[PDB]
């Protein structure tokens, strides 16, 4: 259905949307692992399917349609505690690479392209705790697609060689994000 923004289960996964009170957005949990998200002139807003824990060694595939105009992203997407962290794997994007200005860490090849790493800070922002200050890991896809398997393992291997510590994974799906653009996806999660 379409939902307000919330977390729960869905058709066997679990789901998450989240925005920032900005109107302009529409998300709908579909059958099974699917979901979908219309947005026009919209704030920030995260949504997407996946699992409720998350563990560090699954294989993700995800298909479907995106179509972003402006700002967006197409990532497995989830968090961990202590530390308390946001991470993403980032399999597409429109006008603008998370990435930007950020230093770049190392890289990892997976899924038949090299991704770059990176460390971004985020200082009191939205969380799964509430307001909180914390650290966010990138792994950026060179090679931009919207159908494909991510083998979770070879990031958090790669993100740990440098540092970047995950704790007791909380939720991980793969998100449609928006930052006050407009687009369209129709994703299917397993
Ligand atoms: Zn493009
Ligand atoms: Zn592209
Ligand atoms: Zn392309
Ligand atoms: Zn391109
Ligand atoms: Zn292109």
């Amino acid at each position: 259905q379409t939902i307000q923004p919330g977390t729960g289960y869905n058709n066997g996964y679990f789901y998450s949307y989240w925005n920032d009170g900005h109107g302009g957005v529409t998300y709908t949990n579909g059958p099974g692992g699917q979901f979908s998200v219309n947005w026009s002139n919209s704030g920030n807003f995260v949504g997407g399917k996946g699992w409720q824990p998350g563990t560090k060694n699954k294989v993700i595939n995800f298909s479907g349609s995106y179509n972003p105009n402006g700002n967006s992203y197409l990532s497995v997407y989830g968090w961990s505690r202590n530390p308390l962290i946001e991470y993403y794997i980032v399999e597409n994007f429109g006008t603008y690479n998370p990435s930007t200005g950020a230093t770049k860490l190392g890289e990892v090849t997976s899924d038949g392209s090299v991704y770059d790493i990176y460390r971004t800070q985020r200082v009191n922002q939205p969380s799964i705790i509430g307001t909180a200050t914390f650290y966010q890991y990138w792994s950026v896809r060179r090679n931009h697609r919207s159908s494909g398997s991510v083998n979770t393992a070879n990031h958090f291997n790669a993100w740990a060689q440098q540092g970047l510590t995950l704790g007791t994974m909380d939720y991980q799906i793969v998100a449609v994000e928006g930052y006050f653009s407009s687009g369209s996806a129709s994703i299917t999660v397993s």
